[PDB]
């Protein structure tokens, strides 16, 4: 088959894998999106002639916009760029749609619109703009006022008579009456379909939004059987767009023409004609990320590729295949000549070297349809996957899958792979209340480096549109890279469970550890998976994290870090890393008891430390490891991305793990504990290490000895809290003073274990402060305040995040005061940090000897055995190590 009859074909099935020729879909493309110029230009010019173009719809409007664009168009596009009121040609009909209802405007504020009113009428009725309507021409009026709408056409010079019937729902009302004007206050079945239907028998049909600056969802089902779209909320409210008199028919006609179309882009295409000389000097680094939002041309090149992508995520959002639906014909072009396009991407490609390659690949990334029958896989995966993505086997029964949503919003991996170019078939089951949609991959768009040097070398969007999914109704996907499937879901209930089905999926390398069940099974299997190596990207889910990885890297690690023992690398993930941060908070882990030390506090204390709805586990975190990050070699978020593998040990992955932990009422003077409060969970790690295995990581983290030298010199001051604030917590810089202001947290670690006289127990006090803090938080105030120690509150304390805020501070001194049964007030004034005056009147009335100002010396992070307790409560001692 020539590549003629491949496109042709592919036009109607969307099956474009054998179709390599880009350059005959772009010259097919061309002529499509000329002959859509050439029937807009041609009836915008008939409508208008040299009548006045001014229309002015005032604030209480919507607008009304094309929404197919092969057979929909602007009728009025104010200076501001608003579109006010479009034109349909849908199913071969006759279409009008004002955002507002000009009818009863053509005495007044519009009088000037009347001569081009009657032409669109005209229009409407006769197919020609200048052909005459007859006199007594019937015309039915539908959900708005019936006479102020007939005389609002009479005032624009038509003779119009009541048809007396209802053309929207009585088929022979509609095949004798010449024009349906429809407002807002209709009723129908079906009403988008019947409106279509109407349509494509040969009404024509005049729709008014009659609600103001408010939306109207009939209006948007009238508008999408027009194929067109009401605008955004809020209509014209802020804008006030409106089309001047001084408005030319050249530029209405220019405009209209060139309304969400790009022929020059498609020229540039064509031609080869990618720009040579873009000033690449411009661009700039931030920790090793090349951006260039300031080179000239290239914002407004990238924008207008934006508009592309954006028509056909929109179809991908809403699980709609194109090629299932009529009069997409230039969408249908577009898309595939971007599948043609990926049949000869070659990387890597660098923007100054191969600007040709670069920039029309730029282009096809941008347009990509996941929602068909059919389809190409892209030839070539670069740095995201490679060979054996592409040849991953794939299920022709389908499979059951049953998934737990530990959140009510977020996403969750579903286990199963699309593979490049090869239809699944996915539905969901079983989700009681929750909203769903189907994603594939989980990249980050800053992680396709490609305004770096030699660094475009993979698609620019591996992460797919959210692919909104029904219950009960099943969408096929072709993807071009493959990628791993993702729940997504919003509108939960946390723990509850979601069924799907899939067909023609591939099988990763999964691993799926059963909250409190035996995994030693479930590891043998994922193991051997692995060693089967037929796949590119792996997951896995334990406990509230999730992994999203590539296989590569997490090979890198197990041989680098474990020496090739994947057994253990798995085990300390689960144990060293997830557990402990999890276990540290304090969580509701099923199958877990609380330690003795915490289960007895716990009990003495009368509180409620295990229930599920004060302390169950939080929402999902995701990790993404791959060669490239969102920023830098590794980046903050949910996922935060890693580029150097997982080390279950490592300072980073519980760094970043903490911040998804962190809790306002434990931050010191709100965002400067920001990068501090989450320190506690990879310190509690490394002290854990050292005791267990003895490797010594990260052993100069805490910087106990300049925090000194700084409380030393600030406490001299005139105002000795003031003092210390200045010296240790001031400094607004993100990392500022880290090492210091980490001292402070590990002070009551050191203090816990010495009050209970067991070494092992020190970093309970943390765990402690976060169940008491979940309390606050969460549990019934006027039941639960005196348990908390904070009876002399009438409301429960703010959360605020704010460095200028106490409520932080404050809940500290609270909740160590109370736990220590020791009124912490000198120490919290040694280390510079306020609290309010409502916090010191509830420390004094818990009635408690006071602790004394002290400070906990070390000269090593992780080894507790050699720190020194110093009283500071009359003078500030020497440091007691040597230099
Ligand atoms: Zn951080």
């Amino acid at each position: 088959a020539t590549q003629e009859e491949i496109l042709d074909a592919a036009l109607v099935s969307g099956d474009s894998s054998q179709l390599t020729d880009s350059h005959l879909v772009a010259l097919r493309l061309q002529q499509q999106v000329e002959r859509i110029r050439q029937t807009r230009t041609q009836l915008l010019d008939g409508l208008y002639q040299n009548l006045s173009q001014a229309y002015d719809p005032g604030a209480a409007s919507m607008w009304v916009l094309p929404a197919n664009p092969d057979n929909t168009l602007p009728f009025l596009i104010g200076d501001k760029g608003r579109v006010l009121a479009s034109l349909s040609l849908e199913a071969g009909g006759r279409g009008l749609a004002y955002g507002t209802n000009v009818l009863t405007q053509l005495s007044g504020t519009n009088a000037a619109h009347a001569p081009l009113l009657k032409r669109a009428v005209q229009w409407l009725v006769n197919g020609d703009p200048g052909a005459a309507t007859a006199k007594d021409f019937k015309v039915s009026v539908v959900g708005v006022d019936k006479t102020a709408a007939l005389n609002g056409l009479k005032s624009a010079g038509l003779q119009p008579a009541d048809a007396a019937c209802n053309a929207l729902t009585d088929a022979s009302c509609a095949s004798t009456s010449k024009l349906l004007v429809l407002g807002n206050g209709a009723s129908a079945a079906s009403l988008s379909a019947t409106v279509r239907a109407r349509l494509q028998a040969g009404l024509p049909i005049l729709f008014v939004h009659t609600n103001g600056w408010n939306q109207s969802s009939t209006g948007q089902q009238i508008l999408a059987g027009l194929g067109l779209q009401e605008g955004p909320y809020g209509g014209n409210y802020w804008d006030k767009d409106r089309v001047p008199s001084s408005r030319t028919r050249t530029r209405s006609v220019e405009l209209g023409g060139a309304y969400g179309q790009d022929p020059a882009l498609v020229q540039q295409i064509v031609d080869g004609s990618w720009r040579t000389d873009y000033d690449w000097s411009k661009c700039t680094s931030y920790v090793g990320r090349t951006t260039c939002d300031d080179v000239p041309g290239l914002s407004d090149f990238s924008k207008r590729v934006d508009v592309l992508k954006g028509a056909l995520d929109a179809y991908n959002q809403k699980a709609q295949n194109l090629f299932a639906l009529p009069g997409t014909t230039s969408l249908r072009l577009w898309l595939l000549w971007a599948d043609a396009v990926r049949q000869n991407i070659r990387y890597p490609m660098d923007k100054a070297a191969d600007t040709a390659r670069f920039q029309e690949t730029f282009v096809a990334d941008a347009i990509v349809g996941y929602v068909r029958e059919a389809g190409a896989a892209q030839k070539e995966l670069g740095s995201y996957a490679g060979q054996r993505q592409q040849s991953m086997p794939v299920s022709g029964s389908e499979e059951t899958l049953t998934l737990t949503l530990p959140s009510a919003q977020g996403f969750t991996a579903i286990g199963r792979m699309a593979a490049p170019g090869k239809r699944l078939s996915i539905r969901i089951e079983d989700a009681g209340q929750a909203s769903l949609a189907v994603g594939l991959n989980t990249q980050r768009i800053g992680s396709t480096r490609l305004w770096n040097t030699r660094q475009y070398d993979r698609p620019r969007f591996l992460k797919s549109p959210d692919i909104k999914l029904q219950a009960n109704q099943s969408v096929a996907l072709v993807s071009p890279y493959g990628g791993l499937l993702q729940l997504v879901y919003s509108g939960a209930t946390p723990g509850q469970t979601v069924t799907v089905k899939v067909t023609g999926a591939a099988s990763q390398p999964f691993l799926d550890i059963q909250p409190g069940e035996d995994s030693s099974q479930a590891i043998a299997d994922f193991i051997q998976a692995l060693d089967a190596d037929k796949a590119d990207w792996l997951e896995i889910r334990s406990g509230s994290v999730e992994v999203h990885a590539k296989v590569e890297k997490v090979r890198g690690s197990i041989d680098k870090d474990y020496g090739g023992d994947v057994q253990r690398f798995i085990r300390e993930l689960n144990e060293v890393f997830i557990d402990d941060a999890y276990t540290l908070a304090g969580f509701a882990i099923p199958n877990q008891a609380k330690t003795p030390a915490i289960q007895q506090e716990c009990a003495a204390r009368g509180w409620d430390c295990d229930s599920e709805t004060l302390h169950k586990l939080p929402g999902t975190q995701h990790i993404n490891v791959d060669q490239y990050a969102q920023c830098g070699g590794g980046c903050s978020g949910n996922p935060y991305d890693q580029t150097w593998g997982l080390n279950p040990r490592g300072w980073g992955e519980s760094h970043e793990l903490g911040h998804n932990l962190q809790v306002n009422r434990l931050k010191v003077y709100g965002g400067r504990s920001g990068e501090i409060s989450n320190q506690i969970f990879p310190l509690h790690k490394d002290w854990r290490v050292l005791r267990e295995f003895g490797q010594n990581l990260d052993d100069t983290r805490v910087n106990y000895r300049n925090a000194y030298n700084l409380i030393v010199a600030g406490r001299a001051e005139a105002d000795p809290l003031a003092g210390v604030y200045k010296r240790l917590w001031e400094d607004p810089g993100t990392y500022a003073l880290n090492g210091e202001r980490m001292a402070f947290y590990t002070q009551w670690v050191h203090y816990w274990a010495d009050l209970k006289n067991d070494p092992l127990q020190g970093w309970d006090i943390w765990t402690l402060l976060y169940l008491h803090q979940r309390q606050v938080d969460k549990s019934d105030w006027d039941a639960n305040k005196a348990a908390l120690g904070y009876g002399t509150y009438a409301q429960r304390p703010g959360n605020s995040g704010d460095a200028s805020s106490t409520d932080g501070n404050d809940n500290l001194l609270l909740g160590l005061s109370w736990l220590t049964q020791r009124d912490q007030r000198p120490t919290f004034a040694l280390w510079g940090i306020r609290t309010s005056a409502a916090a010191q009147a509830q420390v004094a009335a818990y009635g408690f000897a006071e602790q004394p100002a002290f400070f906990y010396a070390n000269n090593r992070t992780n080894e507790y055995s050699t720190v020194k307790l110093l009283d500071m409560s009359q003078g500030s001692p020497a440091w007691p190590f040597p230099l």
